[PDB]
């Protein structure tokens, strides 16, 4: 059940931090000269999943793919069909996330939560609907698909840690995205509609202000509550996004991080953060998404990403293209020298 | 000579980056979607020693280390040995960008272009003097011998992309380095020292007012002119800023790609810039260092880096730490599928 799963999120370990916090303090360099590196790597010994020690062991990318009945309204102009297709593409390993996650060492998963065509051999079949509602004139799902789904996304996540995974980036594919993506946004954050609406995967800037009030129709016909991720989540989200979601409850409840993406993922974050605030301390920004509502949406999260790429293809790429990041925080911890063994000074 | 090494640094190869701009067009995923790695696989097309397509061979960090007089003038907390300790433990990889390079599959090379100490085994002997005259008095050092270690310098970088090596990035090690390295910024920026003076390592706020005195004492006594960046590293430079350069020299010359660093690393590519505006083409920035003139030296570049480390360690840790992002566009460009090949069609 849900409630338990979210009742049993653990804290971060302050032992833990304290202890990195000191042994980082005692390397050879400055007094936190490495800065943000040096943050991340006590981020991440505070995570139980992680052994009390900034550690990365295995690495997965998971890649929640659905279409969206928004696409009707004219939102997007890329095929529907390209959602399939990409996810197929996803199976040869020759997408965009694909690539930078072997780059990173890491394994991509493909998971279909709700594409509108035939089941794609080699893809995880979590498939809810052949994509969602509409959000322009109803809701996109009900609470219970959402729930269940959440529920069974979170399960995937926290069996993976079982075999040997440490590290999780998240990803989604689905045309028209970005559509209940600014919807999502623009309820957590109270902030208007043509603020955060964004061209996407290339739209014309003359079909903007449609896209505007597809976004404003979503939220007047559904009300969805803003106090309520999951209200929102299944009023005015999709299932890609629920799956993101989902990802990130799973791995905070295994006490370990999670990498987000771009605007997608900073989405599913809110919602994540809004459903159980606790999932907060595992996530871990990547890049600053291209994307219109991109800052609004990391200032709700209080994020700074590390990575400035004006990037906004999504998949996950930024996430893989972050793990060596990750790596590098690790690395300094444990390879480092130590100052007192050169016997060196420094006022701290 | 110099005026040569000067005179025969190649144009970038406009046929080349035309040639990859349209092949990342093709690809799998909508046209622009990676920004900035895009960019960068196109820049690195260009570059001659590359071979017209983005390419990454072996990796090299180039660390100049050196000492300064003006650390005479209470402008650094480090006590001076520790340049020549830090230079040692360079040889043993347990320095923070010995760990970063090894991360990145990078061999480091120290060299010692001007340590006040007994030479030290396994360091790559360039040295000048036992450390550089204090600035705040007169020069750094001679017309000459900057004249001199340039040309060492870029010889010796040009020399490992004989062996194999394609992608160099910089670095330096020097206690009282980043008072040189203010001078020199506000020098070529026409900023007041107030502006670019920053705490280095950890230098206390109350000491800062002292460390803005020596910088404009500096200038003021030397009048160096910026129209000139020999004058102004001969004058308010040091050997290991000098160093530096030269390696941008000799990347440049070579045609193959240099990894910036921090702000040690911006002043002297506003050096080189100066001496040789044809250089700017093989630049890469990687991260926006902490320093305080960090945000005016890169403007003045007119370069945005990639990672937001808050990174004020030095040694060319931030080089190391991009060197993956570098990879990556190159992965992207060769591994990556392409539209038409899955009857993709996409509005550019
Ligand atoms: N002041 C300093 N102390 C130790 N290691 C360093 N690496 C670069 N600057 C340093
Ligand atoms: N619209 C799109 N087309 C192709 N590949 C994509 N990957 C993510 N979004 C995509």
């Amino acid at each position: 059940t849900l409630h338990a799963l979210l009742r049993d999120i653990p804290a971060p370990d302050a032992e833990a931090m304290a202890r990195t916090q000191q042994h980082i303090d005692g390397l050879l360099k400055p007094p936190g000269s490495l800065g943000r590196l040096e943050t991340l790597a006590v981020q991440l010994a505070g995570m139980p999943g992680l052994n009390g020690t900034p550690q990365v062991g295995e690495k997965a990318v998971l890649v929640m793919c659905a279409d969206h009945g928004v696409w009707d309204e004219g939102v997007a102009v890329s095929p529907k069909i390209v959602t399939a297709i990409q996810a197929a593409n996803m199976t040869r390993g020759t997408t965009g996330v694909c690539v930078l996650a072997a780059q990173a060492g890491a394994k991509v998963h493909v998971i279909d939560v709700g594409i509108d065509a035939e089941p794609i051999p080699g893809v995880v079949n979590m498939r809810v609907a052949r994509g969602c509602g509409n959000i322009a004139v109803g809701p996109a799902m009900s609470r219970l698909q959402a729930e269940a789904l959440l529920l069974e996304v979170s399960r995937y996540t926290c069996d993976l840690a079982q075999r040997g995974v440490t590290l999780f980036g998240v990803g989604e594919l689905g045309m028209a995205n970005t559509t209940p993506a600014a919807a999502m946004v623009s309820v957590f954050t109270g902030s208007d509609a043509k603020e955060v609406v964004g061209i996407g995967a290339n739209l014309p800037p003359s079909r903007i202000d449609n896209k505007v009030d597809v976004v404003r129709r979503a939220i007047a016909i559904n009300q969805p509550n803003p106090r309520d991720g999951i209200d929102v989540l299944s009023k005015v989200g999709g299932f890609d996004l629920v799956g993101m979601t989902g990802v990130m409850l799973g791995a905070a409840r295994c006490g370990l991080p999670v990498l987000l993406d771009g605007f997608l993922s900073y989405s599913a974050a809110l919602a994540a953060c809004q459903i159980a605030p606790a999932v907060r301390p595992y996530l871990i920004p990547s890049h600053f998404s291209a994307e219109k509502g991109a800052r609004i949406a990391l200032a709700h999260l209080s994020m700074e990403p590390y990575l400035h790429m004006a990037m906004r293809l999504g998949e996950g790429s930024g996430a893989a293209l972050a793990m060596p990041i990750v790596e590098a925080a690790c690395a300094m911890f444990h390879n480092m020298g130590e100052l007192a063994a050169s016997n060196i000074v420094l006022p701290e």
